[PDB]
């Protein structure tokens, strides 16, 4: 897990040119001011006319920068009727969240000792779910009615791979061959998924 | 911070004859059914006819099991007009929380080597805070309305160490004598507020 | 990453019903013997004659229980002409490898924030690799001959993630509803797909 | 805990334009000297003629730069008869000690799960005990002489949260209504508090 | 380092046939009484009459049980004029110490990537060092009277490996042939060295 | 055990007057490249003809910079026919190798709790062995051929410790006064000693 911090306080100092360590380095005390450990940026619904039909509102420590060194960080998700957050990874955290409206399939698949296991259930309104440090998962509006939720992350950046994108839209993508071996299709199923996924999204 | 997993799932074993380890022993697998990442007891409001004029609903591991190993854990607190979430500590673990609904003042207050500066601020719908591993913190209901919030913690167990509670009604209570050289003033001062803090709570 | 050790040795107890803890509980060191340190296991090449045309012989606590409470655990991939360690992600570990023989296009992509680069290269004998952990990764035989790479892990228990076999065939497999919005493909696509991955493998 | 280093030595550079990150940046070892492993800074006694009757000589990364990255830092503190360590907390760090010369009431609070127990000893010469991590605890000198104190912690900085000082003294001071709902007194004995903590010590 | 703790208290629970784990189990917190955190063993000098000329009082987790699970741990030193704690490392942590009595050459040895320096230096009363953790150490009595030092370390169970005792009296000892290849002296030289370590210290 | 990483990849800047913190600043992802996570440098034989008869081909993060924060390294060991990687230490991992060609005694030593016990075996052509962080281990080419294992460990810089060496050729050396209590022989002995080390090798 991240590494725990050396001091109180220690605001990321996100400029350009700044010198670059595991992590951020800091803004100096001096120039902190009182609002760093405060944010309003997850106050409003994200727009949901994607693709996927859902929307993620970060709050990791590039959206928050007094998070830095403290190990935590959140993020709101909005849905569409019938919207996904596609089956994701994060890579360096534990996922804890709670649905604030609306009704929402979430699942969680174990890894291979666990037998690819899926765990899933309708989740809603003041419910909470857990998703284990790096193990695919996704989320699904099963309701009528848009949905939201807002997670908590065990990191200052969980990271996030998505599945269908990062394997068909990776930059550059992965060659169609290793795709075709991998997914026991034929090319031309391999080549309709990549053209769905060339805009970068 | 709380020891990485290493394995998927280890649910909490709660009996009361279990061996003891550090952290929780886990159920067999096989025991464990479908439901163990998921919960709905933070669903419903607490009760905030209390002394503090706020409820604490704890979702540590204790009440959520599936969260043993995981690094993660929650818990909601509702807070009547007026009411406080006094000045407490969480021993092993960052809190990060959203208010849901209502008007909270927020206090985080900085350590000796950070002057112990006093941040707060009026938290409203939809907005977060950030308080570091081990610094005293506060919540106060400034609105003429019910408030609540939800947090998460970057432990399945942060502890809680209530500063009004611990110093003037622990078990068995702190010394007068210890206390006025503390606090500076007599002990017939010592014993009122000891009297109000002699029910536990 | 893992827990750091207590002592110099912690042999599993890997029984059915031993009692079950975050890791593995140990063996008494009395019934130990002086050989846990050391492992034959990955002397000999595996069956590579799989849908995936290459072969895992593990070495996790589980295959050798003197790696419990020490951080590392390693395993051998065989390859058929062809073949490939399809994309795959480890929940808990960076890993580190060596190709033996032969010739291996490894690949590494980045998460969504590295703008999901893939990085890949042919890589021969001799010739090493690093994957950063929780990040989606594979490897590809390029040779005309068989090929093989020992790599090693950061974790006891590193856990594997395959792609292609969660998101097509775990127990029970997606619904195709949430994979036909996800890969923004028709359900007969969806259903072609499953239909690879029914066997478990 | 702090995190583990990744080379022998990483003495704390400590001018005030050192570029800041977590923990501190440090000096090229070829301006170190031989010096930076060693410490006489204990050797004397602190001036306990202070309110609190007390005194602290600190020896953690800002006093002793050497201890950068090493997960360990000391302290000194010196009593005057009938003097007190008032309730306090280390937010990142357990601290062990051992009592060089008088006789001191060494007072270790659990947190709310362990019902608030008070662990109380008188602790002599040569004895030792041990504060677990973000728990309040004091020190009482019982005896008629002068006694002193040496601790250890398992950080480079543990941080401290004076109970009384912050409490009443911090900058700027928790409201009074705020504190009058939480200690459950009127504003006169609020405000008797806080002009005992107006100095900033 | 070693692993945080995940409740306030666990004291270890050391009978032979209790189950073994990472660490140790703990008493159930009922049987534990007010004492644990406390202890006497280190109030007395050791006996110094050995071949060493030195004697070391541990205080680790095997003998002050209240540490488990709270990353720190203790002992004391004591030193016949001449005598030495021989040339030794420490595996699982860094070590925090103060010279209490007496003139003590305190040595600490950098790795290789550090040129192997030796950094030496005549410790007195209240003077303090610092050793990181794995690097080879030792103390030598340089006064005319007997010294002695209490010291901290940032593990439970540091563990001790003795330079002069594994090297040439370990169980069984190390081949004569690959100790005159690596000591690049002939078999009679290492044989006279090992008859000094038969008798197991 | 090394920090965790804070983000997908930090390629180690090693340019000289580059600022210093724990472990290596990193390089803008800008200047990276694409091949960073690879290596040819364990592709070929070190050269064995050296005083200990075996050649170390490093592999930390000074030789392979993009290791940096990912928690991992490797290296090669080449050893002539009665060479021996002499008794060592890495105080900040655990190693794990296998034996790539010949036959090698492994020894593995345990601390003074575990009672010094040896473990020795000799390991071929395709077996893993593991050293659990800080302990003593030794390798010797009993085979008739040249022999070559390669090795990867839980740190991105473990350190090495060479028990021979620094014993008797540190900078500057231990003094003989201090090594003659220690090893419990004549002067004469240990001026020997010394004598075969004078070269810094
Ligand atoms: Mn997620
Ligand atoms: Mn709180
Ligand atoms: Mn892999
Ligand atoms: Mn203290
Ligand atoms: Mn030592
Ligand atoms: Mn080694």
């Amino acid at each position: 897990t991240d590494p725990d911090p050396l001091q109180d306080f220690c605001v990321a100092d996100l400029d350009g040119k700044a010198v670059s360590v595991n992590g951020h380095t800091c803004k100096p005390m001096s120039e902190a001011g009182d609002d760093f450990l405060f944010s309003s940026k997850l106050t409003k619904a994200g727009n949901t006319s994607t693709p996927n039909g859902s929307a993620v509102t970060e709050l990791d420590v590039a959206e928050w920068p007094g998070t830095n060194t403290l190990g935590v960080s959140m993020n709101r998700v909005d849905f569409a009727p019938g919207g996904t957050n596609p089956p994701h990874i994060h890579p360096r955290a534990t996922e804890i969240g709670m649905v604030m409206k609306g009704e929402l399939l979430v699942g969680i698949l174990g890894s291979l000792d666990s037998g690819n296991k899926l765990y899933s259930r309708v989740v809603r309104a003041g419910e909470t779910f857990v998703i284990p440090r790096g193990l695919m998962h996704f989320q699904f509006n099963v309701g009528k009615t848009e949905a939201y939720m807002v997670v908590s992350f065990n990191s200052q950046n969980p990271g996030i791979v998505f599945v269908p994108l990062t394997l068909f839209g990776s930059d550059p993508p992965i060659p169609t061959p290793v795709l075709t071996k991998a997914l026991r299709v034929e090319a031309g199923v391999v080549e309709l998924l990549k053209s769905k996924f060339a805009g970068g999204s």
